[PDB]
């Protein structure tokens, strides 16, 4: 059963970017979202080895000093393909009708028991929802986690960065930049890296697929002392016309980043965004 799994190295998502079998279909209640919008969390990878990014375990994330709605609620029905996974695709913040479905502290979806049947299911979406504006202590330490060793100048980038943006939002931005003005591809035929894997991507091929410039960016975060993790889903998705529904194909995987600092909480960004803007605008299969 192909579709995205708890761990990823840089090069995996490009495999699902090459499968066109289905991952899940949507109708919405009312108008479907722009396609910017359209990011369809699956899980959190916190941990990072130095080659792989992977799912750590959770605890509830349903609860107030977890999160707290404010903006637009998005209702709308999902029926998903078998994914031999226990993650429900949903847009963040999410809330659904199963009962043996949790919404975990990682803001993502937990089923108690593998999607290995068609699944139907209700969601709530709340995207503008402020999401942990005070952070477990556990959860800030868990995503300031690098190994020691590997990838030197990455990490001497970050303490670039760190020293001359105090500001979070504002390092982000300059690191989002480094992506919009230095000549990254966005290939789903990336070239091999070695060992220092996120410095051989930023600094020598600067050719990658999201996993590259998502694992890329979070790694570069948590060295300048920012939390950060790995987001991956799907993003996008075909409409059909005929039906009044969206399909998401195993094309559209997708990895992103989050962030945290004091009082906004959790922000999402996709740097894929500054390489390859008509990917998000337009779908995989119109750019790709
Ligand atoms: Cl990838």
């Amino acid at each position: 059963v192909t579709g995205l799994s708890e761990s990823m190295a840089p090069g995996d998502i490009a495999e699902l970017g090459r499968s066109a079998e289905l991952a899940f279909r949507v109708r919405f209640e009312g108008a479907l979202p722009p396609r910017e919008q359209l990011y369809w969390r699956a899980l959190t990878m916190e941990r990072f080895d130095g080659r792989r990014w992977a799912q750590a375990p959770q605890w509830s994330g349903e609860d107030a000093l977890h999160w707290q709605k404010r903006g637009p609620e998005l209702r709308y029905d999902v029926i998903m393909q078998p994914s031999s996974q226990p993650w429900l695709f949903a847009l963040d913040v999410a809330q659904t009708d199963q009962t043996d479905t949790r919404l975990m502290s990682d803001f993502h979806l937990q089923r108690r028991q593998p999607v290995e049947q068609r699944l139907f299911y209700r969601v709530s979406s709340w995207p503008q929802a402020l999401r942990e504006s005070s952070i477990d202590p556990r959860t800030r330490w868990r995503n300031l986690q690098l190994p020691m060793h590997g990838n030197p100048r990455a990490r001497a980038l970050a303490d670039e960065l760190r020293q001359a943006h105090a500001q979070p939002q504002a390092l982000v931005a300059a690191l989002l930049q480094r992506f919009n003005h230095e000549p990254f591809a966005y290939t789903l035929k990336p070239p091999a890296t070695g060992a220092d894997g996120v410095d051989d991507f930023l600094f020598d091929t600067r050719s990658g697929f999201c996993a590259h410039y998502a694992g890329a960016m979070a790694f570069v975060l948590r060295a300048a002392g920012i939390p950060a993790r790995v987001v991956a889903g799907y993003q996008g998705g075909e409409l059909n016309p005929a039906g009044n529904y969206l399909l998401v194909h195993q094309f559209d995987a997708h990895a992103w980043v989050e962030y945290w600092q004091p009082e906004q909480g959790w922000l999402s960004v996709d740097p894929t965004y500054q390489v390859a803007p008509e990917r998000i605008e337009q779908g995989l299969e119109q750019a790709l």
